[PDB]
Order: C-alpha cells, then sequence, then structure tokens
C-alpha cells in the first residue's frame, strides 16, 4: 500500500540482528574460552560468568535467529510458534539467575571471608547452575504449558495469509499472552530479582565501608591510646589505656609474618600492663613505647593489605553491578513497552521501528559483558590478549 515494501525495513532489522549475533557469540566464546584456560580465572564466581556467557552465546545461535523467523509472520501451527516466541525468555530468566547468583556470591564473600571457602564450592556452584537452567526452561516455557492464545487463533489473519488448517500467523503478541508478559515473566520473574540484587549490591557496599571504618577505628584507637600512655601521669591511666589496646590488638588479630606482628604486639602490651599494674609508671611508659617499632614494622602493613584486599572487592562488586545495571537498561524498554500495550489499550500500540529498536537492545546486551571484562578486569584483559595473540 502505501507504505514501503516490507522487505525493505526487515533487511535493515535482520542485519543488524545479525551483526548482534556474530559480535554475541565472538565475544562470549572468548569469555569461556579464558576461564577455561586460566586457573586465577577459575572460581565458583566465573563459573557463574560462564554461564552467563553460555547464554549469551546462544542469544546469537539460536534466539537471534529464532528472532528473525517470528518477524516474518509464518505459518506455524501455533505451539511451534510459542516455542520460537519463548526460547530468549529461558536465556534472559538464565541471565537473571546468573546475575543473581553472583551478586549472592559476592556478598558471602565481603560479609563471611573465613567461611566462604567452605561454603561456596565449586560443586555447589555446578549443581546450582544445573537448577537454575531448568528453571529458566520452566519459567520462560510457561505459555507452552497452556498460559498462551493458541486456543483464539487470529483466523482472518491466518486465512489472509493462506495459513493451511490448525496454523496462525506466527507473530508474538499473537501466541504470548500479555498478561503472561507484564505479571509473570517481567514483574515477578524479571523486576522482583532485579530489586533483590539491587538490594545484595547496597548490603555488599555498606559491609565494605563498615569494616574499612572498622580498620581505621582499630589504627586510630591504638594511636590515640599510645599517646594517652605517654602524656599520663600514674600507673592507673596506663594501665586504662593498655587494657582497652589489648581488646583491640585482639578485636584486629581476628599470615605468618602477620601472626608473629601480633604476637608481638599483644606480648608487649602484657609487658607494659604487669608494670602498670606493679606501679610502675614511667617503666610502664618506656615499655609502651616499643610498641611504636611492632607499629611500623608489622601492625601498618597489615593495615595497608586489609584495606587493599577491601578495596578490590568493592572495586569486583562494582564490575558485577555495572553488568546487572546494563542488563536492566537493555531489557527494560521492552518490558515497559509491553506495559503500556498491556494496561493502556486506550493508547496506539508502540510503533514498528520502536518494537525492534526495542528488541535490537535486548539482544545487544548479550555483546556488552566480554566489554567490562575487558575494561575493568585485570585477569580477564590479561588473559584475552593472550590469546588473540596466540591465536588470531
Ligand atoms: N511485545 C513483543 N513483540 C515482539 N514482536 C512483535 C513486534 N510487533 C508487535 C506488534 C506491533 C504493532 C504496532 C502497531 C499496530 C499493531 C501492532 C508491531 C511489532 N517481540 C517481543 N519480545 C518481547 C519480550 C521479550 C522479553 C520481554 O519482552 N516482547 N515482545
Ligand atoms: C540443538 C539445536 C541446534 C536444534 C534447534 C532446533 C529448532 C531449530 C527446532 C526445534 C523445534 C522446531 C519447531 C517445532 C514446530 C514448528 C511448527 C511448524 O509449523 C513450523 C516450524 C516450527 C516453528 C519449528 C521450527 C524449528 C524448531 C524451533
Ligand atoms: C532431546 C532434546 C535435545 C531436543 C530439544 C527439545 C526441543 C528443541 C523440541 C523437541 C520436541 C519439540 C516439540 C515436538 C513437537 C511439537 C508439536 C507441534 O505441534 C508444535 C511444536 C512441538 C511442541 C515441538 C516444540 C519443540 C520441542 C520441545
Ligand atoms: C529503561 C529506560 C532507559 C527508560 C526507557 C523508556 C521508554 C521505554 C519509554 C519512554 C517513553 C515511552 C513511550 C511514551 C508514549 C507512547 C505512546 C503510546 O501510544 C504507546 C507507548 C509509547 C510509544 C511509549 C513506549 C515506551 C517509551 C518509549
Ligand atoms: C524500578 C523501575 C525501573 C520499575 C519499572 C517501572 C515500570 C513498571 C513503570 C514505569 C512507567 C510506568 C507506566 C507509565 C504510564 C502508564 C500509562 C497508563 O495508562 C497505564 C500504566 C502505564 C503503562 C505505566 C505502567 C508501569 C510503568 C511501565
Ligand atoms: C533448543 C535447545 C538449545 C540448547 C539449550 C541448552 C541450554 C543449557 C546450557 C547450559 C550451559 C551451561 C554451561 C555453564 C558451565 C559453568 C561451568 C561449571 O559449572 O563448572 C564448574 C565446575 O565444573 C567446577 O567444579
Ligand atoms: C552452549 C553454549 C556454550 C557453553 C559453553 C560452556 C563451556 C564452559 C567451559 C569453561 C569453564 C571450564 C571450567 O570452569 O573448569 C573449571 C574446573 O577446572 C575446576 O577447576
Ligand atoms: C541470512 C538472511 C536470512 C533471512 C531470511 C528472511 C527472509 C524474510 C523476509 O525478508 O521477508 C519477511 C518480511 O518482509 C516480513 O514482512
Ligand atoms: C540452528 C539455527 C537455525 C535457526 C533457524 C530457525 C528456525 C526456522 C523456522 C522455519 C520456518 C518455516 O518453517 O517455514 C515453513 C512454514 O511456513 C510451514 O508452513
Ligand atoms: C549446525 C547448524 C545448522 C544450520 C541449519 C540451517 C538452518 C537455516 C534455517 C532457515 C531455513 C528455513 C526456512 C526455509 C523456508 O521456510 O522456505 C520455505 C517456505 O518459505 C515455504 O513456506
Ligand atoms: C513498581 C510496579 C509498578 C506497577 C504499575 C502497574 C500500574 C498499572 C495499572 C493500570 C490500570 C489501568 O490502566 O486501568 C485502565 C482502565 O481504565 C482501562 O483503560
Ligand atoms: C514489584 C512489582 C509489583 C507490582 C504490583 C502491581 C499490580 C498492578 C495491578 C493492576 C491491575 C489492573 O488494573 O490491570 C488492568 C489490565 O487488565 C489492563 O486493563
Ligand atoms: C520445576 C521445573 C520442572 C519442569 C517440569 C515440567 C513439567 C512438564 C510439562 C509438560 C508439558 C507438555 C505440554 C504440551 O505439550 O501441551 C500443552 C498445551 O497443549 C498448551 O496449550
Ligand atoms: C543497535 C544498532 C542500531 C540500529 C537500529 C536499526 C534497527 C532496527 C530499526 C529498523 C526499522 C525496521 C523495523 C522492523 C521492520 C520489520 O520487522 O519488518
Ligand atoms: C551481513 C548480513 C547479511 C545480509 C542479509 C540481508 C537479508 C536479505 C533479505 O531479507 O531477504
Ligand atoms: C565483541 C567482539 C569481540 C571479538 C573478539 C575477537 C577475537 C575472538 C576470537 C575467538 O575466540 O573466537
Ligand atoms: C556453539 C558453542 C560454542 C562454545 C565454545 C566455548 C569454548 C570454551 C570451552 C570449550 C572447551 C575446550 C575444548 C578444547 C580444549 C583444548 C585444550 O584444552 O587443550
Ligand atoms: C553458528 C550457527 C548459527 C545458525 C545460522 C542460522 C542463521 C539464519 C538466520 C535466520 C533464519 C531465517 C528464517 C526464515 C523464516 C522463513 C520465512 C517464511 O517462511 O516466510
Ligand atoms: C551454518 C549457518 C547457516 C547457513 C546458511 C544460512 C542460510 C539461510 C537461508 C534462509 C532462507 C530464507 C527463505 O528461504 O525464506
Ligand atoms: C528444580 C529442578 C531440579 C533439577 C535437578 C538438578 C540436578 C543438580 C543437583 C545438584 C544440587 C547441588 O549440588 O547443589
Ligand atoms: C525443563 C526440562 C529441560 C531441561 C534442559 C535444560 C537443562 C540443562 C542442564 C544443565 C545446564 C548445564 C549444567 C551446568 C554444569
Ligand atoms: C518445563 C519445560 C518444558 C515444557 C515445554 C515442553 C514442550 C511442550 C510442547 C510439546
Ligand atoms: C515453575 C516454577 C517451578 C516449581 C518449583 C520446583 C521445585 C524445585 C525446587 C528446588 C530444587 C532443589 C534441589 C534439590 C536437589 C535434589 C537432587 C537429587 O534428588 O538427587
Ligand atoms: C529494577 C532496576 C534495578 C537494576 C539494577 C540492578 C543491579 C545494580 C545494582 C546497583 C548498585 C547499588
Ligand atoms: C527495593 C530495594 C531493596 C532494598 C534492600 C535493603 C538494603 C539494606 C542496606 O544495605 O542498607
Ligand atoms: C531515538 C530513539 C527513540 C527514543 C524515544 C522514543 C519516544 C517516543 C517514540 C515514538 C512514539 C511513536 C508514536 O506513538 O506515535
Ligand atoms: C550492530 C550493533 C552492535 C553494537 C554493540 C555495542 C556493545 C559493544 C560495547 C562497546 C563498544
Ligand atoms: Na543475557
Amino acid at each position: 500500500d502505501d507504505g514501503a515494501p516490507p522487505i525493505m525495513g526487515s533487511s535493515v532489522y535482520i542485519t543488524v540482528e545479525l551483526a548482534i549475533a556474530v559480535l554475541a557469540i565472538l565475544g562470549n566464546v572468548l569469555v569461556c574460552w579464558a576461564v577455561w584456560l586460566n586457573s586465577n580465572l577459575q572460581n565458583v564466581t566465573n563459573y557463574f560468568v560462564v554461564s552467563l556467557a553460555a547464554a549469551d552465546i546462544l542469544v546469537g545461535v539460536l534466539a537471534i535467529p529464532f528472532a528473525i523467523t517470528i518477524s516474518t509472520g509464518f505459518c506455524a501451527a501455533c505451539h511451534g510458534c510459542l516455542f520460537i516466541a519463548c526460547f530468549v525468555l529461558v536465556l534472559a530468566q538464565s541471565s537473571i539467575f546468573s546475575l543473581l547468583a553472583i551478586a549472592i556470591d559476592r556478598y558471602i564473600a565481603i560479609a563471611i571471608p573465613l567461611r566462604y571457602n567452605g561454603l561456596v564450592t565449586g560443586t555447589r556452584a555446578a549443581g546450582i547452575i544445573a537448577i537454575c537452567w531448568v528453571l529458566s526452561f520452566a519459567i520462560g516455557l510457561t505459555p507452552m504449558l497452556g498460559w498462551n492464545n493458541c486456543g483464539q487463533p487470529k483466523e482472518g489473519k491466518a486465512h489472509s495469509q493462506g495459513c493451511g488448517e490448525g496454523q496462525v500467523a506466527c507473530l508474538f503478541e499473537d501466541v504470548v499472552p500479555m498478561n503472561y508478559m507484564v505479571y509473570f515473566n517481567f514483574f515477578a520473574c524479571v523486576l522482583v530479582p532485579l530489586l533483590l540484587m539491587l538490594g545484595v549490591y547496597l548490603r555488599i557496599f555498606a559491609a565494605a565501608r563498615r569494616q574499612l571504618a572498622d580498620l581505621e577505628d582499630n589504627w586510630e584507637t591504638l594511636n590515640d591510646n599510645l599517646k594517652v600512655i605517654e602524656k599520663a601521669d600514674n600507673a592507673a591511666q596506663v594501665k586504662d589505656a593498655l587494657t582497652k589496646m589489648r581488646a583491640a590488638a585482639l578485636d584486629a588479630q581476628k599470615m605468618k609474618d602477620f601472626r608473629h606482628g601480633f604476637d608481638i604486639l599483644v606480648g608487649q602490651i602484657d609487658d607494659a600492663l604487669k608494670l602498670a599494674n606493679e606501679g610502675k609508671v614511667k617503666e610502664a611508659q618506656a615499655a609502651a613505647e616499643q610498641l611504636k617499632t611492632t607499629r611500623n614494622a608489622y601492625i601498618q602493613k597489615y593495615l595497608e593489605r586489609a584495606r587493599s584486599t577491601l578495596q578490590k572487592e568493592v572495586h569486583a562488586a562494582k564490575s558485577a553491578a555495572i553488568i546487572a545495571g546494563l542488563f536492566a537498561l537493555c531489557w527494560l524498554p521492552l518490558h515497559i513497552i509491553n506495559c503500556f500495550t498491556f494496561f493502556c489499550p486506550d493508547c496506539s500500540h508502540a510503533p514498528l521501528w520502536l518494537m525492534y529498536l526495542a528488541i535490537v537492545l535486548a539482544h545487544t546486551n548479550s555483546v556488552v559483558n566480554p566489554f567490562i571484562y575487558a575494561y575493568r578486569i585485570r585477569e580477564f584483559r590479561q588473559t584475552f590478549r593472550k590469546i588473540i595473540r596466540s591465536h588470531v
């Protein structure tokens, strides 16, 4: 009619989809290759990273070819059409499970580092990954379980396209119910987990900030109470300061040169405490001055290393949170459009070109994670360089 031949816009959409598919495959194969090759990348966190890269490889290999297919409106048995339409929901759900697992993994690592290695193992991670893939199929293919529009085929459209008996024009919104897409897929299965992830990341950053402040508080307490002892004028004041220092030292103690340093510190505090209890103020103060040598030669090195470890965990959690935020940024437009279609039947449907933009944007998310790893994680970046240099 008055509209341009459909193959022209179709050709642009399909070409862009194929470009995205190539890049999603290439980048995420590289991710999987790096983890396979580099033992420094083989940890539980990165097993979920690989599960996420696998979902993104399958966006390129399967979901994008399926999206290209369903954009034609080809004649199909309705339940086969549903599979074509819904398989991408499986991969998105799997991604959400991987993203949530990564957040939780980093929370356990910062909140209870002493039991992380005993609690979060590779064997348990592989079990969780398998369970999450099964649940992703069940959630994303729930329309194949009967929550579909196949009982109400658009017969006039099927007839105009010459479809056979029992077939429909395979179009996403004709077969997939929008109440499923909004209430079940978006609200329950996407939005709630993303808000949960946000809460987990808030807890991670709050715990890091609290632990860093506790490190500096213990350091300040050590130096303040040293001054208190130096300008004390009786044995009772030295004793009070040393008793608070001994509790802090044990509290900071909670590796061989680390343990020797705290062993020295507590012993030296005990030395001065014994002199103080005998009422020997000058001798107690001189004994407490020895603590400065231990503080410079050991304690300050522990403080710097503890701080450095925490800042690396903050940096790693920020990298993970960026990937979760980019998943939300890339998928929200499509979900929001579905909300308008569903909740505002008096509003004109979002136009075809905008839907395809939103679909392309969702698919582009399967391209971006390898770049975040390359730019933010040195161990990935260096391994990528080795693979590319040695093999391309
Ligand atoms: N909703 C939706 N559609 C499609 N494809 C059909 C596009 N067609 C939808 C109708 C539109 C139209 C415009 C003006 C007048 C009538 C009709 C044309 C354009 N694919 C999807 N994927 C996800 C999706 C996956 C995860 C969350 O949402 N929603 N969705
Ligand atoms: C392991 C991988 C590579 C295999 C991929 C198999 C895919 C391509 C197969 C599995 C099930 C198939 C669908 C099953 C039924 C129908 C209904 C029919 O009227 C049109 C084709 C259609 C829509 C098929 C398209 C192709 C399909 C999606
Ligand atoms: C054994 C594994 C590896 C195969 C992968 C399973 C998927 C891709 C295939 C296997 C069998 C397929 C189904 C076989 C037959 C039909 C009946 C038709 O009316 C609609 C499609 C539908 C419902 C297919 C949907 C997709 C399907 C579930
Ligand atoms: C997730 C972040 C980036 C926000 C994205 C907001 C996008 C998805 C929003 C902002 C403005 C919105 C549009 C505002 C008005 C209309 C006209 C109505 O007849 C159909 C929906 C439609 C076309 C909306 C679709 C969704 C929309 C494009
Ligand atoms: C934390 C944030 C990102 C959650 C996402 C917010 C979503 C659920 C919000 C943002 C804008 C909202 C839409 C804004 C306007 C309208 C038009 C109205 O006639 C029906 C509801 C509808 C369609 C809203 C539905 C819900 C909506 C899509
Ligand atoms: C149409 C059907 C298409 C096929 C869909 C199949 C989707 C299932 C894909 C699953 C990919 C999962 C890969 C994820 C692999 C993660 C690595 C791992 O778990 O190893 C850790 C342990 O070994 C350490 O002890
Ligand atoms: C690495 C393996 C990747 C798989 C390659 C497949 C790429 C082909 C892309 C899209 C499939 C085209 C489907 C055409 C729909 C039929 C149109 C119609 O019947 O009207
Ligand atoms: C569509 C919603 C899914 C419905 C709920 C399904 C219930 C599955 C829940 C948890 C799985 C727990 C893992 C148990 C592993 C058992 C392994 C074994 O028996 O050998
Ligand atoms: Na993904």
